[PDB]
């Protein structure tokens, strides 16, 4: 119940929710049913419409108008936008050149730049050029501010878990709004986009930055706007709240559009009828920065245009249907469209088994276009599994197309022609981002960058520091002219151990045999020098990475390599080897394939077994620094050092064994050399962050011996590749990727060709940022370069898509 016969009288968008049932005037009470009886009245005035006119100039005010044209209507902070242009001779804000704004220019009583977030729904990257000729507000926002060519969003790529994280600067993973439609187990609650329930608190995890803001001394306009409040209306509405007395204006404010995503739905991201929403847009720019003008705040406020997401081409007729797949269609809930989650219709129904459910969704038509996942193994980059609210089975759907359970649910609901839910690589996903203000650089362009990094910036350009989120925060200060944030490398937690010659041969009995025992002072000398670390300033080209955790680890020379080894889960952490653009590809000779050597630096106690592989049927092994590159015929021993060895599924051995002897030489023909950094990964509980040991839930038969879940690569070189990798003298360039270890290879539907046919697009999909690997091995890496940190750590925020232009 509301009471809804108080009065709006003055209270016209109160920043502050009053306790029901006594009456709301805040900009959410349409949704709630509860604005007062005078709400439209007083607060939804439309008389006259929303610009001054040649004959109003200077009119007697009458309160009825939507906005003002009185000569009092600027210190009433009620004028129509274009009041000044109108009445005062002024011009537009666009038809001004653009001027560096060095400085904050703002009005007394003003302790610091406002923030003003003016956010567009289905807003495509492409539309900045695209939609250029129509856009002029936004194009001088884009050319005189910051931009980037577009800002990545995160998956899936809906509405309100991108405004959401653009809010809190967690993954949807994490913040808890992972889709647009949800059900959540422990609650037995539902969430939907019509409705209220979407209302309810607990859907909403981590802190917003209203949230923050408020909690540390900045007040906040409200996010959220009611559908039916008109943009006018909105952009009035933060006009009048910028004019209030400075212990009660908010610092933060945002504005939302409904455009062009609405249209896009209906038209598709380029049909003819999308022109007029670009336009439209446009001018509500136009409106808030002549209003900015007119308060003389428009060299003060800091205005950030940014998308949610972009959208695609997509209609009734590309459907798939799991009808066509299933025959137990009926015990299963889809939730459709774009991506799909598969549960059981009832928990009472114990029949119900999702692997059946995956392998009658695998690979089985010619041009299948989406590929069902448990949600583990979905690419790492997506970073959508670690949710209650996230169903075990996940169909990840091509662009262009949807998957829905039956066709009935297609035609009893061609009504769209647009959508957006895809992978968030993809290109038509991408969306925008554009920075202006005094804090914001001038005339600069910066690389595309995740949606995850903004909250960090917003809260630096408040002076509020954030609550722990998954931006790294420095990597976007390059966005800034001033409020910089100076971050320091986290503090190596384990030193190594650099362990010399300690155990003689005969102490191993792992049951590992090499041919190894054929016959200088000459290169004796030389050897000794390889293991003492001779060449580790050509494979160790960034500084060995730290470890950031508790535990035990040696660090081991070699001619070829170097290796950080695990005492505790008996492998490497990581791996570091350069392959010079002129390197040599060799073979693994005939009387060395099943070679293993014990490494007398490392006890017979914290090495792996030989027997422990021949007793595991399902497992094999592979080597962290490939045999097939090894410099010399004798330093190719070191290749099979039983310290150099890794657990691995046959099937997997196919990736790996592809990757090792065909396409680290690819790269480093291409690149002009590489550095590679290899190890594995173990992330059994799927929350993107490094197991302890006590959470591995395999290990090789028999043996304490951890099976790793992953197993990872980062590829560096010049990024002028005029320099070999080894002799860069400037900035890097990096590409990664996290592999899954799976015992079958159903992932790839043409596994049964030549790995020259799958192999390289199963990285791809695999594709991840340093960033990704560091949360994911608790290793922190470029420690050593001659680059500033910020630099690197947009570096390690980097993720190669292999999307084209
Ligand atoms: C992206 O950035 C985010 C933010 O930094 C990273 O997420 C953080 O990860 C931390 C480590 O996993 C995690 O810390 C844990 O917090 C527990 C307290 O949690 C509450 O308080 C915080 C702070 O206000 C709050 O944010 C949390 O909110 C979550 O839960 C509510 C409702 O459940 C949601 O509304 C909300 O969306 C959010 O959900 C997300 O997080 C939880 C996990 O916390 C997931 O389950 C969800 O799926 C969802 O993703 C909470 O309300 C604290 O209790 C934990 O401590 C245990 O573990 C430590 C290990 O040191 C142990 O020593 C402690 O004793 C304790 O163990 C006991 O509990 C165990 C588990 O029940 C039990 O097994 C033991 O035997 C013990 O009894 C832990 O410290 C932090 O909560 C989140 N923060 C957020 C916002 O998610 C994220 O990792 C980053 N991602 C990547 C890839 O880097
Ligand atoms: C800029 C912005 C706007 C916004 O909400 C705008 C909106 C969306 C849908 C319907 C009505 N209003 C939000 C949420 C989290 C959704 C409150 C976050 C942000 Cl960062
Ligand atoms: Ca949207
Ligand atoms: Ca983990
Ligand atoms: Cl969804
Ligand atoms: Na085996
Ligand atoms: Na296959
Ligand atoms: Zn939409």
């Amino acid at each position: 119940w509301t009471a809804t016969s108080g009065s709006c009288k003055g209270r016209c968008f109160e920043l502050q929710e009053v306790g029901p049932p006594d009456c709301r005037c805040d900009n959410l009470c349409k949704s709630y049913s509860s604005c007062c009886h005078d709400f439209d009245e007083l607060c939804l005035k439309t008389a006259r419409g929303w610009e001054c006119t040649k004959d109003r100039c200077g009119e007697v005010r009458n309160e009825e108008n939507a906005c003002h044209c009185s000569e009092d209507c600027l210190s009433r902070g009620d004028c129509c936008t274009n009041y000044q242009v109108v009445c005062k001779g002024e011009s537009h804000w666009v038809d001004d050149d653009c001027e560096e704004i060095k400085v904050p220019e703002c009005p007394a009583g003003f302790v610091r730049p406002p923030l003003i977030i003016f956010s567009v729904d289905g807003f495509r990257a492409s539309y900045m050029k695209k939609g250029s000729k129509v856009m002029p507000n936004i194009e001088k926002l884009r050319s005189c501010g910051t931009h980037a060519p577009y800002m990545r969003p995160v998956y899936p790529t809906k509405t309100f878990p991108n405004l959401y994280t653009l809010a809190t600067g967690l993954y949807p993973e994490s913040h808890g709004i992972v889709g647009n439609s949800m059900y959540d187990p422990v609650f037995d609650a539902s969430f939907h986009l019509r409705g209220r329930e979407k209302f309810n608190h607990r859907w909403w995890g981590g802190q917003p930055l209203w949230i923050t803001a408020t909690k540390q001394g900045v007040r906040a306009g409200t996010f959220f706007w009611s559908v039916s409040i008109p943009h006018e209306r909105r952009i009035l509405t933060i006009l009048q709240w910028l004019s209030l007395p400075d212990n009660e204006r908010p610092s933060v404010y945002a504005f939302y559009s409904e455009q062009p995503d609405f249209s896009g739905h209906k038209y598709g991201p380029f049909g003819p009828e999308m022109t007029n929403p670009l336009r439209e847009i446009d001018k509500t720019v136009g409106q808030l920065m002549d209003g900015l003008k007119q308060l003389r705040l428009h060299r003060c406020v800091n205005v950030i245009f940014v998308g949610d997401h972009g959208m695609e081409d997509v209609t009734c007729d590309r459907t798939e249907f799991l009808s066509n797949y299933l025959t137990n269609v009926d015990d299963i809930t889809l939730v459709p469209g774009t991506l799909g989650r598969i549960r059981a219709k009832s928990i009472n129904n114990s029949k119900y088994d999702p692997k059946t459910i995956i392998a009658a969704l695998t690979c089985k038509k010619p041009d299948q276009h989406f590929k069902p996942y448990m949600k583990q193994h979905l690419p790492k980059r997506l970073h959508y599994a670690n949710n209650r609210r996230i169903e075990d089975i996940h169909l990840l759907v091509d662009r262009r197309w949807h998957v829905a359970r039956k066709p009935l649910d297609v035609y009893k609901k061609c009504f769209f022609q647009g959508d957006h839910g895809f992978d968030n690589k993809v290109n038509s996903m991408q969306t925008v981002f554009v920075g202006y203000g005094p804090t914001f650089k001038y005339r600069t362009k910066v690389p595309p960058f995740e949606n995850i990094e903004l909250y960090n910036v917003m809260c630096d350009l408040l002076g509020l520091k954030p609550a722990p989120n998954n931006g790294t925060h420095g990597s976007l200060n390059h966005l800034l002219r001033t409020n910089t944030f100076r971050p320091t490398m986290p503090d190596e937690v384990s030193r190594p151990n650099y362990p010399g010659i300690m155990y003689l041969q005969s102490e191993f009995d792992l049951g590992c045999t090499c041919d190894d025992k054929v016959e200088n002072k000459l290169e004796e000398l030389n050897k000794r020098l390889h293991t003492k670390g001779s060449t580790k300033e050509r494979h160790l080209l960034y500084g060995r990475p730290a470890v950031l955790y508790r535990t035990s680890y040696d660090i081991l020379y070699h001619t070829d390599f170097e290796s950080g080894y695990s005492e505790i889960f008996l492998m490497p952490l990581w791996t570091s080897y350069t392959i010079s653009k002129q390197a040599e590809v060799s073979s693994i000779p005939e009387h060395l394939t099943n070679c293993v050597r014990p490494d007398v630096r490392v006890s017979p106690g914290f090495s792996q077994n030989c027997l422990a592989y021949k007793n595991d049927k399902q497992m094999s092994y592979g080597f962290l620094f490939p045999p097939y590159l090894s410099s010399s015929p004798e330093a190719k021993y070191d290749a099979f050092l039983v310290t150099n060895m890794v657990p691995m599924y046959p099937a997997f051995k196919r990736v790996w064994a592809y990757f090792q002897r065909v396409l680290v030489k690819k790269y480093a023909s291409e690149r002009n050399g590489v550095n590679v950094i290899s190890g594995p990964i173990f992330d059994y509980n799927y929350d993107g962050l490094r197991d302890t040991e006590d959470e591995i839930k395999q290990y090789v038969e028999g043996s304490s011996i951890p099976v790793p879940t992953h197993y990872y690569s980062i590829i560096t070189s010049c990024l002028d590749f005029t320099q070999p990798a080894d002799k860069c003298d400037g900035p890097l360039s990096v590409s990664s990727f996290i592999l899954p270890h799976r015992p079958d290879n159903d992932e790839s539907c043409n596994s049964s060709e030549d790995e020259s046919k799958w192999v390289e697009e199963l990285m791809k999909m695999h594709t991840a940022r340093v960033r990704d690997i560091e949360h994911l091995t608790g290793l922190d890496f470029y420690r050593k370069t001659s680059r500033s940190y910020s630099e690197i750590l947009t570096l390690k925020t980097y993720l190669h898509t292999y999307e084209s232009e």
